[PDB]
């Protein structure tokens, strides 16, 4: 079947499971995320590594910086599964909007190493920023997709 | 600058600019057997075109699109160097209710990618949709594919 972007949601809500390869707490943000999560050097952010898989194939690899105020509190136990939910249901957080961005472009070796492809073949690469009902953003996440494996849907109106 | 998709009109409404090579239009009595299908037609006529789109002059895709003409009325390939979706609401005044969307990623044929300006294998973007009119009726099946560096995609979700 097909994923669905229209959907701020995680992926979890469109099967899927997950290898987590990094979780850690960053006392010093990266300045990109700085920028993105609208932080300074100083407030504390999530870092998230993940690989997700769909019925057994490999759909993706998930980079994510969650804003550590706003989410409240992650750790690795919680990132095996969906952290939308998570975030929902347990940490009552009421998710507003989304920004989503994306291009086609050629894998990296290391890339097409980790979705078991050859350098230089085509992928997704997909951006999406979550804010809060208020504006807040707390979520930067970048997802370098399977080719093969994504397929995309959208309803419009 | 960057595509919106959110967002079910023309991409000369979407973005601009906009500027667009026709290759090919017939007019086809006997539509594809998937034209057929999708457009919930009889084997209906059907206008058929190969479109290649510039933003800037930078290429932007291919554009392969079938249309019912019961529906769209009347189209040539004159209209079609234009915008064709405004031309469908200006002068048609056809109702577009929404559209289904579909997409992937993959490798690129040879004759893609000639008309691109890229090499045999390198990446696209493979984009489908189908509109319906405010009726429910479908009146228009598109496939795009386009070019990699050129296409930068945008949604405002909620
Ligand atoms: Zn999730
Ligand atoms: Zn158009």
């Amino acid at each position: 079947n097909r994923i669905n972007v229209f959907k701020t949601n995680g992926f979890s809500k469109s099967r899927m499971t997950s290898k987590v390869l990094v979780f850690k707490e960053m006392a010093t943000p990266p300045k990109s995320v700085q920028d993105e999560l609208q932080l300074n050097a100083d407030d504390t952010v999530y870092y998230l590594e993940r690989l997700r898989f769909v019925d057994d194939d490999v759909l993706c690899i998930e980079y994510s910086y969650y804003h550590k105020e706003i989410v409240k509190y992650l750790n690795d136990d919680i990132a095996k599964g969906s952290i939308f939910d998570y975030l929902e249901s347990n940490m009552k957080l009421r998710i507003g909007f989304s920004d989503i961005f994306f291009n086609v472009d050629k894998l990296t070796s290391s890339e097409a190493s980790l979705l078991q492809l050859s350098t230089g073949e085509p992928c997704l690469r997909y951006h999406q920023t979550f804010y809060t009902m208020t504006g807040k953003p707390f979520d930067s996440s970048d997802i370098v997709f399977h080719y093969r494996h994504a397929q995309f849907y959208i309803p419009s109106k």
